[PDB]
């Protein structure tokens, strides 16, 4: 009685597996997930949602859980991120998924409810990216709770609602914290930006970078990556930032660090990466310089008054997808990007699929602990053993001809450590 | 007559829209039209444009126009071409004849359609590679002496122009453009450092760091190549011919190898050299799997895409201009653009900002032939450095820069003109 | 009957406090602490014997502690790294100190000894860098050890053997762990050395550093500045690493990873970073090129077999002053630095004082803690406080003219945070 | 006659030590030594040269002797010399004349020393920065007919000479070696890029991250600079007069603007502009607390020193080279060298490396204008093109550089000899 799967156009599917192909062969930890766990099924009896923006590298993900004896049906966490030919891939190959580019935020809502019913039952697993499923179970159908063996979640944002639910109460299922493994933070939030940013915002306006000053808002993993990538086409970039450790970074690595109130007049890009509310405001916009592009990169679309712009600008001219150019009351003009929705996905096609690989092997490996070893998880927000993160890197090594040197027993017994690790103190930062 | 051919001209209002965008960040053409459009320098000329039909493009040739030039227009490379920016000029009533995506025959049916105007034949020529040149010069002799000048565009075009003038076969003026400070220095350099990954990136959405990285030549397009891929964490190895490219290479802290060894390690193949025979077969025969390769020199002689047509055993098209092919030894090599510019042919080539520049110098030159032809006998001549100079003050206000003026006692103390030139005629900037 | 100090020559006072005075100006942090806490005095009672390098940065840390109400005995960590411009200025100022620029083995430990023994009785509080003066006590002088409220330690090498006295019950006194701030081990480790580690191989040598494959091993905090600075200069970088998670981090930046026994063959700069012994070999020495340079910047000199170099030569030719050109039967040399000791104080001046200002200013933050706090800290082994971490960053923005942002209320009531912090979650890596 | 003139000839056997490792660092001075030692094309030549007298200077030296000249030698500045290294060159015999610290009056000493042999007067010079040349033809005007060639290191020397050219007051033929792709394109910016550095930690041990630099001058030496600085976590604002120049630095990410803004924001000023009044008084009365002050051009000129001397209530030295000004304001000022160039004054001036493609330039030019004077008119001179190529592919195989060689086909293609010239005259690197 409900759909088997909703998605764009099922005829994308063939070039989606073309790209399936292409994007396996770059991410050699999920491969080896298949290659290791595909007999013995580990996600045997695993019904798992996914709420995670429907790409081609989020198609691999799948893949690999489904390889791995989970059943599993999706939706997007972002009504501006699924690559339509990816989602219809894996509605071909018989896996529901409900998500396409542009959905309304109904339909968004409607994706992720369709997700939640399998032949045998409810979901009895989670693995979500920004939380929205997470919430909606513990809210609207806390009936569920009690069927759901564990959550795994994606990103900063995320995990800061799941350390929020926990020391309110609210949390009623066992979680891991994805987002901080050494191997998805410091990898996914800092490379994966470095490429996927620009990406965005030359397939949305072409702009020169070299010449221009940006303005970045947030200078953690996002926003170290963000100014990495502007700086060095020739950008010269300012940081915004609230905590003194970060700035002082920022100023040693040579940006000007000053508030978004003084920047807002010099930037000509701007770019919003602190997973906060009331960055870029009316007082901010009416001080741009003519054609200042602005657009976020954080998880929800909290970081710019577009409401501002959508009640002040005397005309938005819209100039392609997720690209419009409003005339304010100054005579200047401003570029906004994806509505300031995620630029990378919404604009560009997201990270690559190399570093997506780090990131989604935490998932499997989560998927896996949670389900298989749940008496190792009480209900709390846990991370994956430094082992495992170790684990994950080691995967990668190989595809880019990365020679690791063995310690001798001498050597680890002068440092007290096992030959195989974990190599570092659990505060260790990278 | 035909009075265009487009892909689309539905294309127009979004083309229009880019071109608005593009005009804002163009600051020497805009210029250009504020000083000229009233004084109308170009009226009379008959300009025959061959030169990649993007929205840079149709912003230089409204700028022509506005100085007074009739105008018609094709592309230098079948896959070059925007077809939106190519639908706003065609609704705009200038006469143009490209499309993404031509065949050999229509490419050059495209070109000739530029050469007859209503009140006679080109008398200019704006090139870019060469081909109109080439064109006129073997198969429409008899129009030569019409024409009173040639601007080109790119290294490429100026190398054949001195090679034709050093054969006694050039009998047009040129001005080499390419060779401005304000293009070689900037367009080659800061324009391919931005458009080479965006090529790549559209057409496979590659990870760049922690791949190898072969880029083969080390002059203005692949000194701006390597620090692209190197910036977003590729281990770069360059390749070169000239000993002082190579030593520049190295004191940048790049290996630099031949291709024979090359070949072995690189993830991502990048062509930069304007020479025919870089990558053979023998080096697809040795690569890792799912390599990478294209090019971003001007013609597609670079990289030998008829060995792979007829030694693949599985040819794969993933999508326009990406092809994957799996060789007898099992593994697989992704082509770009079949071995065409990559920039341009997979993404939208370089920035408007950057083609400001280059295009600044085009519309000078073409002012410089047509209005001062006595300065300009037959041979191949620069630009003065005053206008050089000039080019690169009209963009300082764009990004707010603030030049320092000399004060009568320094510039007494240089032995400099205080206005300038500001540097001697060797200087390589 | 004891000596009240004893330096290399108390005649360069003069110039040692005119450097001191230009330091002074480069540390706000350590300035703030005097502002703050020289009229209540909290170190009254205090005296701390420290073991720690005895540079001009130092000596600022030293009157500090002196402003500050403690009584200081002093000697240098490392045979090669006091600067005697600044013991002299300390000796002058009346502060017991026992350093010199070249000291035998057996002068390092006398020196150690002097500054058991105060006026009023033993130590009471451990000031330490490598855990030389931690292990003296513990092993020779436990009877000393009831009598020592507290221990501050610098350095990695010094707190991975405080984690281990600790698991094998040894440690008898409470313990903080400096280097672990985030304000020091994510700036002086790496900022620090990206700029001191060139000006040792600099000052000894005047190689070129553009066009040279230049070989560091090891990528944790230190390797990876060094590899910055090395590359920053036109050198292309190798690294070794037996961390699989800093190996892709290496790979990820645009370095070669592989072994030594591979590196050793191409590399014409060798820089150890790792705290590890048996890094650079008889095996590796012999296939270098000619007028490799090889140096040291980890703590202790057991990471290069320096006695290989002295047994198999054919012979040594000293340059000049911790410059030593060996010549080996196969008829190539190898230029070694500092005899394998720590490169950047050996061969120049170690650190600037900016970011020394970091480090020190948790060292006293720490001292404070200890002496004053003691039943907040039982034996074991501590962090700093993330407040007094950001603490430290935010005392150093001024100098710099950075514009830190403050959270609106309505912000941090959105982030769930306090807007005067701290920022971030325990586990962040920053 | 006095054998040589130094601080201190016990420093001999160190200096000795350091030109062995030296020489090991400058493949193309010893391949220099290699090819012409036996042949000893200088053989009959008595060069006067006026050149920082570093353990690199000495290395050259020692080449031109290698290959049969008579040598005399002067420092060309009063605080570059290297005491240990002019130690090892009077110690080898080599009449030398200079140190550490000379006052002006034995700076003309010592290059006085340098004009008279046992044979007779010099026949040739060696310039750096244009002292001896210019000495020569204002008080010494009978030696002129007498001197086959000039060839000359530096841009403030070179700029000299085209001056004194076009006054038509130049009288002997030079070469201008600064000029060669090989020397500007490498001694001006990575040498820069390493010494300037050095320079400015051994005088004050300050932390260049988190600093904001003000490098005036964005040339070839204000190129390297600011790398450097950058590398190193400074943020580096640029002066400029020249709005070619100027739009590099900003296309490079660098904020550019006038000295007059940005004296209120510097904490270290780098001066690389070759002219005169460059940080002013009023300039100084702005600065930041402690700001660090110093200059790598050629001549003392850019500073106003005097101003310093004159108006700060207190200055105190801190040590050699290295002062620190109290000002009316309450605020200090730390000035490096006295204004000198920093690197060669307060460090060790450029690595052996990059100097030995320098030096092996001014071997080349020493025996072009020796050997081959026809080819040489009064006037100033560029070397050869295939000279300037061969200068770097002799510093190829220290790097273990692989170089590619043309096929006949693709020389064939690109209309070039196989074994180069590979570029263009204009060609700007
Ligand atoms: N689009 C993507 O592919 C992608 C990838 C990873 C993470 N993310 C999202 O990016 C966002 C940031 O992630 P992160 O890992 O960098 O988190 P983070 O905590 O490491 O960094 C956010 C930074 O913003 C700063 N900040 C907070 N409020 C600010 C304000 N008002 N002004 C200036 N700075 C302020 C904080 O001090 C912090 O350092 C999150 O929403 C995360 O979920 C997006
Ligand atoms: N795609 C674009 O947007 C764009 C932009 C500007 C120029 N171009 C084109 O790019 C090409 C290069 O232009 P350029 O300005 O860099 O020219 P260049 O002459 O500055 O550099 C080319 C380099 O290739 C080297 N080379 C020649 N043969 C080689 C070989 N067999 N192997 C390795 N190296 C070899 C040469 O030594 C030279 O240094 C030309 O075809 C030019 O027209 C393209
Ligand atoms: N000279 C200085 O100014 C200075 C400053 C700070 C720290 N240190 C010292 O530097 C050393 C390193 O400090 P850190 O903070 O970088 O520690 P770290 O733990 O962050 O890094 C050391 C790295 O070496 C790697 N390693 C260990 N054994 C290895 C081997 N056999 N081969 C290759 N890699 C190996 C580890 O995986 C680790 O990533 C310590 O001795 C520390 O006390 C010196
Ligand atoms: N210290 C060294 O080891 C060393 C090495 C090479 C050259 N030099 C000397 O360095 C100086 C610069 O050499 P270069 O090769 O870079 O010359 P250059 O001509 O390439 O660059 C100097 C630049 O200064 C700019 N300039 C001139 N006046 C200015 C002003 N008032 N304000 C701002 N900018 C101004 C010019 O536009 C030019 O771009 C010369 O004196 C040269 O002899 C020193
Ligand atoms: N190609 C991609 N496919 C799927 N997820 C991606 C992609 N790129 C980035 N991400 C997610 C986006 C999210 C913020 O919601 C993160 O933390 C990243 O892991
Ligand atoms: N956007 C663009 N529009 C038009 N021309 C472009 C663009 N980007 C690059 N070019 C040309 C390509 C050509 C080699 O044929 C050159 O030399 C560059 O100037
Ligand atoms: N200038 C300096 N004065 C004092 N200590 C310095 C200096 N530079 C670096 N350090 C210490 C050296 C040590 C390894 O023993 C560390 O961890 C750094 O904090
Ligand atoms: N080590 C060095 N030995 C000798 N000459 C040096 C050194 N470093 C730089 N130079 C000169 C300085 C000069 C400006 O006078 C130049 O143009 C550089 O070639
Ligand atoms: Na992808
Ligand atoms: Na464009
Ligand atoms: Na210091
Ligand atoms: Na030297």
């Amino acid at each position: 009685d409900k759909l088997p799967y909703k998605v764009a156009d099922i005829g994308l599917a063939a070039w989606g597996r073309k790209a399936l192909d292409i994007a396996e062969n770059e991410m050699p930890g999920l491969m080896r997930m298949r290659e290791m766990y595909s007999a013995s099924k580990p996600l045997k009896g695993a019904r798992i949602a996914g709420c995670l923006h429907m790409t081609v590298e989020t198609a691999v993900l799948i893949e690999t859980l489904v390889a791995l004896g989970a059943e599993v049906r999706w939706s997007s966490c972002n009504i501006f991120s699924t690559q339509d030919h990816a989602a219809a891939a894996i509605a071909k190959a018989g896996i529901p998924v409900f998500a396409w580019k542009g959905e309304t935020d109904e339909e968004y809502l409607w994706c992720i409810e369709q997700t939640l019913h399998f032949k045998d039952g409810p979901l009895n697993m989670i693995l979500d990216d920004g939380g929205d499923l997470t919430n909606l179970i513990h809210t609207k159908y806390p009936q569920l709770l009690s069927g759901i063996r564990g959550i795994s979640e994606e990103t900063t944002t995320g995990v800061h609602n799941l350390y929020k639910m926990m020391s309110n109460g609210i949390l009623k299922v066992p979680a891991i914290n994805v987002n901080d493994s050494v191997t998805k933070s410091k990898f996914d939030n800092l490379y994966g930006c470095r490429e996927s940013l620009i990406d965005g915002i030359k397939r949305a306006t072409d702009v020169m970078i070299a010449g221009k000053v940006a303005v970045v808002a947030g200078y953690g993993d996002v926003g170290k990556g963000c100014a990495q990538a502007l700086r060095g086409f020739g950008a010269r970039v300012i940081i915004t930032e609230i905590d003194p450790i970060n700035a002082l970074q920022a100023a040693m690595e040579g940006y000007e660090v000053t508030t978004m109130d003084e920047a807002c007049k010099e930037g000509n890009i701007f770019v919003t990466t602190t997973g906060c509310v009331d960055i870029i405001l009316g007082r901010h916009f009416e001080q741009m310089k003519d054609d200042a592009i602005v657009c976020n990169i954080g998880h929800f679309d909290v970081e710019i008054d577009v409401k501002w712009l959508n009640e002040n600008a005397v005309e938005k001219v819209n100039i392609k997808p997720q690209v419009d150019r409003y005339w304010l009351k100054n005579g200047r003009r401003i570029i906004l990007l994806a509505e300031g929705r995620l630029v990378n996905l919404g604009c560009a096609m997201g990270h690559p699929s190399f570093v997506m690989s780090n990131s989604f092997t935490n998932q499997v490996m989560a998927q896996i602990e949670l389900w298989t070893h749940p008496d190792k998880y009480p209900v709390g927000v846990h991370f994956l053993p430094k082992k495992l993160d170790e684990a994950v890197a080691e995967a990668h090594l190989g595809k880019l001809n990365v020679k690791l040197t063995k310690l001798t027993e001498k050597q680890a017994q002068y440092l007290g450590m096992p030959i195989n690790g974990p190599f570092k103190p659990d505060h260790y930062r990278y």
